């Protein structure tokens, strides 16, 4: 699984748009693109119903940097969206 970043745009869910997420962890950097790790949120959207935001849940909590599990791409968030892409420099399995 690639490994997302902070600028890995989310691949949305329902009628609630895509977006980035806004936060990441600086001690780690990949091409200049710090990490993305779990309890870390996406920006918020909306279906002009109501308003969704987005937690990241890892799926490889073997491997922790800082002591939180890292996200890859394919994991779902807590909106139910899912991660859209990420960088094919490291791949996890």
């Amino acid at each position: 699984a690639s490994i997302a970043t902070k600028d890995s745009i989310c691949s949305g869910h329902g009628g609630f748009p895509s977006r980035p997420p806004v936060e990441s962890e600086p001690l780690l950097k990949v091409n200049g693109v710090e990490v993305l790790v779990d309890g870390k949120q996406y920006a918020q959207h909306t279906d002009g119903n109501s308003t969704h935001g987005g937690q990241a849940i890892s799926t490889r909590a073997w491997f922790t940097v800082n002591g939180k599990g890292i996200v890859c791409v394919g994991d779902p968030v807590s909106c139910g969206s899912t991660v859209a892409a990420g960088d094919g420099l490291v791949q996890v399995s």
